[PDB]
């Protein structure tokens, strides 16, 4: 099912979370100044940058990863072999792209570090989770891990790939209240044809969790769409082809422009 329009609160903070995303390509730049900027989170091997952030005034701990900004995040990006994500062995018969897994590995032990101080330390706190492109499955991925040790896990994902198989996303589903738009912790917001969302292919064996908000031009709270369920639909119909122009730019705002 569909419908379309969404609340202003909810479409500010896709464009909140967004911004971070896109900003994440260039340093951070250009963020808000009462978002205060922690470790960054790098290993040199994957070339996966990310950091964790807090906001105060929201009451939650951002940790966001970049896309792809070299030569060797596509390798991984490219990476389309289905591997068990052994890291959550009680998420039964998952199994996610393996170029993302590589990914995670890599940063998983700082991650988890980070998060767990700046949980500790203020426990009320939302932990949320967010990326664009790489970016997005490196959230999925992390979120994923999170949630099941903390309750109050939350994921904001930007043109993302598909990132596991169906028992990945029905975990996913599970464990952020996806079954109702009402309840979801989980919004995987898609823009118009980008094509990403379409890779890898559903006929590999790979399969999105979350309730699908599609932006469609020109962006706004009203015409953003809430899609649930999985046939094709949404994002998912409109054919684009890869890396194309929705993809890279998101509520106007392109990866790394910092003309925010």
């Amino acid at each position: 099912a569909s419908t379309q329009g969404i609340s202003e609160d909810l479409y500010n903070r896709l464009v909140e979370m967004a911004t971070i995303s896109q900003a994440a390509y260039a340093d951070l730049c250009n963020i808000p100044s009462t978002i205060i900027k922690g470790e960054k989170i790098y290993n040199a091997q994957t070339d996966i940058n990310g950091w964790i952030l807090r906001d105060d005034t929201s009451k939650e701990i951002i940790t966001v990863f970049r896309g792809t900004g070299s030569d060797t995040n596509l390798q991984l990006d490219t990476n389309y072999t289905l591997t068990p994500f052994d890291t959550l062995p009680q998420c039964n018969d998952c199994e996610v792209h393996g170029g993302y897994y590589i990914g995670w590995i890599s940063v998983q032990d700082q991650v988890e570090s980070l998060v767990k101080q700046q949980a500790s330390q203020y426990p009320d706190y939302a932990l949320t989770v967010t990326g664009h492109s790489l970016g997005a499955s490196m959230a999925a991925l992390t979120a994923a891990q999170l949630s099941a040790t903390y309750d109050n896990v939350r994921l904001y994902t930007f043109g993302e790939p598909r990132s596991g198989n169906q028992a990945f996303a029905s975990y996913m589903n599970d464990a952020f209240q996806v079954s109702s738009p009402e309840t979801t912790q989980y919004f995987r917001v898609t823009h118009s044809n980008d094509g990403i969302p379409n890779l890898p292919p559903a006929e590999q064996g790979y399969a999105h969790g979350g309730v699908e908000y599609w932006s469609v031009d020109p962006y706004s709270a009203q015409n953003t769409f809430v899609c649930t369920g999985d046939e094709v639909q949404c994002c998912e119909a409109q054919g684009g082809q890869g890396v194309n122009d929705a993809h890279t730019t998101y509520f106007g705002m392109t990866s790394g422009a910092c003309t925010w």
